[PDB]
Parts: structure tokens; C-alpha cells; sequence
């Protein structure tokens, strides 16, 4: 399946796996087995499944079973809401959710428009502009650090470490997992002794059964940064890619652009930037679509084929369509595990369209959509590179 013909548009792919093998088996990079599931009805439920399991110690269990040798047990920073099922993850959710509110984004928004205005006056002043690296790659990680309360003077560091909370270039994962650990244990004992309007400091001062603990606070913190970099990237970077590929929507929607926040989940749905989701174990035995899948199994879900599944949305789903009714997608997925994040990530792109369109009203693709690229990916999904004309 991992063809680049699929690598760069999988969606022909998909249509015939939904058609004709819905649950179909593949071999991963690492040698194990998984189950990639297609269809928005089989995604959902799948998600809503309590027979499903994310917790990833049963994961790595099963990994090794799988490739022969038996991994060791990981390190509590890891053992996160993400990483969890309940009753663990119950707890982790809930204190998280009494932080991380949807008016604590609303009253974040004035930085991020700051924040963005900044990047655009860099962006007017580059030879060959590109909303890749000049927008979309740096915004996510500014939006995590004021979220968390981390302090301008430590910038530069914690972007080097962020880059690492993804191993990716360096394969620093231990060392730079120490290292953010320690930072971050020193700014959460920071934030006990100096309150500020951030959510370590929320999530410090808790009440009751909302308050964690400093470690499970740190664990919070680094979900937060893996959950939320290069997952914002691809969605920023799809939903500019999908409007600049359009150049006749994104004309009317320059001309209506009050229109945005009743648009971009139409971007997000066609852009589809989460290909699959988080792997899921089998706990017991589970049929979907008429295949048994054994207890001890891997299933891969496809928010991207989901999204794009005429049994879901019978009008045209392999096109964008700014006008049609707004859209229920998978992006973010579905249930428990819902992200937590989709108000901070909505607001990101909300305002980098926006400030885009009203700064730049003749933006275009430089390139012909024929040329952009993706690279292969097992989570998020976006052109590597968006060069404009502004
Ligand atoms: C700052 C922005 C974001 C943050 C802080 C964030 C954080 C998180 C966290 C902590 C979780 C785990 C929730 C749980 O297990 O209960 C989660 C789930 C999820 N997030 Fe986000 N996220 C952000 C943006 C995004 C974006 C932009 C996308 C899509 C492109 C995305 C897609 C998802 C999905 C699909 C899940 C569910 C995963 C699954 O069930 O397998 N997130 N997010
Ligand atoms: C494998 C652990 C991932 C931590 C949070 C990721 C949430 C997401 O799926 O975007």
C-alpha cells in the first residue's frame, strides 16, 4: 500500500479499500503487522470502542510479541492521557480538560494574532515566500509555549528540544527527554511559588481530585508538545494548500471572509492533515466490516479516509467545497480521546488564514499544484513545502 502514488494522494486508494477491503492488513516500517481500517463508520465506532486499547505498555507488549524480543517498560513520562485507557486516563482527561478551556484559548487569541503579525512581517520580506517555513512550522510551537507559561528568555532552547518531541533529526530522544524534564520540573515548582495566567499554573493550583501531580503536570506538558507541533503544522499547511489549489474558493473567500470560522472545517475535512490516528490494540477479538480481527492485533484508523467517504458525505468528497454545509469530520478524532487541543488548533488556523488573506489579498500558489510533495507519514499529513506569490 505504502506507494508514493499513495505517499502523494491516497485517496483513489482509499475509494477502492472502502469499495472492496475495508480492513485490510499491511506490514509497518518496524516489522509488525496492523489492520488499516477505511470506512468513516468503521473509524468511528472504532474509536468509540472499549474493546480498543491505547495504553502503551499492552502496545509495546504486543510489539514485541510480534518482532520476537521483549521491549522494556517505558518511562513514566510517558505513561500520559494519550498513552492511556481508563480509569487512568479518566483522571489525567479531567484534570486536563479543567485547564484547558475553551475560554482560556479565546483569551490566548490576542498573543496569537500579535504572534502571527510578526511572522507575516517576516514573511513580506523574503525573496521566496513559503507558508511552510515561514508561518505554519513556527506558529505551533510559539502557541504551546504561551500556553504552557514558558518564558521568552528560554526560547531558543525549548524550540531545540520541541524539535526533538515529535527523536526525529538527531534521535535525542532520551538526553533531550531529560533535559525538558528537568526544565519543565523547575517551571512547574516555578509557577507553585508564581501563579501567571498559563495552564502549568491552572493545573498547579488545582482543586480536589482536578489537581495531579507535579510529575503527571510534567507528562501533561509533554503531551501537550508532542500532541501539538506537527499535528498544527499539517493542518495549517493543508488548509492554506487546499485554498491555494482552489484559486476561485479562495477568491470568494477573500471576498467573504467573515465566512472563515464556518469554513475551515471544510479545509480540515478536505486537507484531511491527520491520516491515521493513534494506533489501537485489540483487547479481545473485534469484527469490523465482516473480518475477525484476533485479540493481540494493531488496527491503523483513517480519519483522512473517513473524511473523503461518500457514505458519510454523498456530495462530492474528493472535492473541496467551501459553500457546502459545514462539515462533521474525524479529524480530531472521536470519543474518550478526543483532542483536547481542536479549539487552540481552530484558532491557529482561523487566524493565520485570515491575517494571510487580508495582508496578502493577491497570494497564489508559486508552483503548480502538480508539484507539491508529501512525505510518507504515519500520523499527520501536509505538503512539504507551500511556496506563494504574494
Ligand atoms: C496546540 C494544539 C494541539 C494540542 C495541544 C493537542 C493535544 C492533544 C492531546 C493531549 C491529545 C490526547 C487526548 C486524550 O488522549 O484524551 C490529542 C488527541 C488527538 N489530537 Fe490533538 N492536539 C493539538 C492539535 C491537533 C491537530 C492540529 C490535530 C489534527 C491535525 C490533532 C489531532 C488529534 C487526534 C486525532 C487526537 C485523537 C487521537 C486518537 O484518538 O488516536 N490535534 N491532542
Ligand atoms: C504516542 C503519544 C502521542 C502524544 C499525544 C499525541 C496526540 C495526537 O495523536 O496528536
Amino acid at each position: 500500500m505504502f506507494s508514493d502514488e499513495y505517499t502523494q494522494n491516497p485517496y483513489p486508494i482509499f475509494s477502492t479499500l472502502r469499495s472492496e477491503q475495508p480492513v485490510t492488513m499491511v506490514q509497518t516500517p518496524d516489522g509488525a503487522r496492523a489492520w488499516v481500517i477505511t470506512r468513516h463508520e468503521d473509524v468511528r465506532n472504532a474509536l468509540a470502542d472499549p474493546r480498543l486499547s491505547r495504553d502503551i505498555g499492552n502496545l509495546y507488549q504486543a510489539l514485541g510479541r510480534q518482532i520476537g524480543k521483549e521491549l522494556k517498560p517505558t518511562d513514566e513520562i510517558t505513561h500520559h492521557l494519550a498513552n492511556s485507557d481508563p480509569p487512568r486516563h479518566t483522571r489525567l482527561r479531567k484534570a486536563l480538560v479543567f485547564a484547558f478551556t475553551p475560554k482560556r484559548v479565546a483569551n490566548m487569541r490576542p498573543r496569537l494574532e500579535q504572534v502571527v503579525e510578526g511572522l507575516l512581517d517576516e514573511l513580506a520580506a523574503q525573496h521566496q515566500p513559503d507558508l511552510l517555513e515561514g508561518l505554519a512550522e513556527p506558529l505551533p510551537i510559539i502557541a504551546i509555549a504561551q500556553l504552557l507559561g514558558v518564558p521568552d528568555s528560554d526560547w531558543r532552547q525549548f524550540k531545540i528540544w520541541s524539535n526533538t518531541m515529535r527523536a526525529d533529526p538527531t534521535g535525542l530522544l532520551a538526553e533531550h527527554t531529560r533535559e525538558l524534564s528537568a526544565y519543565m520540573a523547575d517551571l512547574i515548582a516555578e509557577k507553585e511559588r508564581h501563579p501567571t495566567d498559563d495552564l502549568i499554573s491552572a493545573m498547579v493550583h488545582a482543586e480536589g481530585d482536578k489537581q495531579l501531580t507535579p510529575k503527571e503536570i510534567l507528562s501533561t506538558a509533554f503531551a501537550l508538545m508532542t500532541g501539538g507541533n506537527e499535528t498544527t503544522t499539517a493542518l495549517v499547511t493543508g488548509c492554506f494548500a487546499a485554498l491555494l489549489t482552489h484559486p476561485e474558493q479562495a477568491k470568494r473567500l477573500k471576498a467573504d471572509l467573515d465566512r472563515l470560522p464556518q469554513v475551515v472545517d471544510e479545509l480540515i475535512r478536505f486537507s484531511s492533515p491527520m491520516l491515521y490516528t493513534l494506533q489501537r490494540l485489540t483487547l479481545e477479538d473485534v469484527e469490523i466490516a465482516g473480518t475477525t480481527i484476533p485479540a493481540g492485533e494493531i488496527l491503523m484508523l483513517s480519519p483522512a479516509s473517513a473524511n473523503h467517504d461518500p457514505e458519510a458525505l454523498p456530495d462530492r468528497p474528493d472535492e473541496l467545497d467551501i459553500d457546502r454545509p459545514r462539515p462533521v469530520h474525524l479529524t480530531f478524532g472521536h470519543g474518550i480521546h478526543y483532542c483536547i487541543g481542536s479549539h487552540l488548533a481552530r484558532a491557529q488556523a482561523e487566524i493565520s488564514i485570515r491575517r494571510v488573506l487580508e495582508r496578502f489579498p493577491d497570494v497564489r500558489l508559486a508552483v503548480h499544484p502538480s508539484e507539491l510533495r508529501y512525505r510518507p507519514a504515519l500520523l499527520a499529513r501536509a505538503p512539504v513545502a507551500l511556496p506563494v506569490r504574494l
